[PDB]
């Protein structure tokens, strides 16, 4: 589910990122050892003047070998902008992990969905999806829409902006093969954050 | 209603609000003038890399004599929180009204609705529930307010709801009283500064001897 956001915000360190502004989710990433599970580390956090709490912690596989360790604020935690003060310590007290966040600064929105492209122009492709599902403000929500064709390919990039959850693509090449993907993001109004992930691409061939 | 927004507000200088964190209304209020109309003033704006651009000016009346000028911008100058710079001047070039402001400064949220309140208890306890403002992004950061109010010398308590939750307990209840519920919302201050929408519509019960 997250494991493909948190494999992409791997962009070592302690890293956050909410989906949609009413949660959080913080993990970190380190080798596998013998014995070591979520048991034998603390993950700590607080509210403004509010007796620091643990968070549940979680262990999962990597695609790479190491092994990643996520908690996930309770609702109740992550329901307004108040700063967080994160602190991880190995479960006999060894510091490892100290940092403060704000739900608004780290968004990482899902990938666009049910994107589709019909061949309008006997030439001109139109694109249409939707944005990442149940995600507040999609008005300011920017799109970049990947095309890609493949002798040596080639790739081009469209910046979509206000929000707009649909384009249309010319010049491109006729004859051949072209692959659209979707991904979104805040316009940085007030949110801080990282691009989505690509979405499900959708091919098609031109005349 | 959008009266009922700008009295509230007026609670006499360039007064705008976001009902959904995506729109904006501006206005401010002076006396009424002969000869004077939306026509004799200019209102700019400018913001990113966007030159200044004007907005239509709307007069309408007051319920006090005083005039009010509103500017409603285009959904697609309000679709991010960058700075806007506001500025209102007179037809002559002279200055009256200049700010920079964030939309998510000034949150306005229409009132919450489908207030229902019933008893529970017998020793005078009633819950109130309701739902939050209609097309309203993230609830999770919207408080509420519950008035509790009696009609002889009557009685008003404010029950302050928490975060989101829209259900509500009341207690301690006069007897055979008529009561009434009101609530009203605001985004809570995560990073949205705001005001109190306005009372929701009323909703009133009357208590078992």
């Amino acid at each position: 589910k997250f494991e493909s956001k948190a494999a992409l915000l791997a962009a070592e360190e302690l890293l956050c990122f909410t989906e949609r502004l009413e949660d959080l989710v913080c993990f970190w990433e380190e080798a596998a050892s013998a014995g070591v599970g979520p048991g034998n580390y603390s993950f700590s956090y607080q509210l403004e003047d509010e007796p620091w709490k643990l968070c549940r912690l979680h262990q999962a596989p990597t695609a790479r070998g190491a092994v990643r360790f996520w908690c996930s604020l309770p609702t109740a935690d992550t329901s307004s902008f108040v700063p967080l003060e994160l602190r991880v310590t190995a479960a006999s007290g060894a510091p490892r992990y100290h940092r403060v966040i704000h739900i608004n600064e780290v968004v990482l929105l899902d990938a666009p969905v049910g994107l589709v492209a019909r061949l309008a122009d006997e030439g001109h492709v139109v694109l249409r999806w939707l944005p990442p599902p149940e995600t507040p403000m999609t008005s300011h929500i920017r799109y970049e829409v990947d095309v890609s064709a493949g002798g040596a390919g080639s790739v081009q990039r469209v910046e979509i902006l206000e929000g707009r959850t649909e384009c249309v693509l010319s010049n491109l090449r006729g004859r051949t093969r072209y692959t659209f993907a979707v991904r979104a993001r805040m316009a940085e109004p007030s949110f801080g954050g990282f691009w989505s992930a690509w979405s499900e691409p959708v091919s098609l061939l031109t005349p």
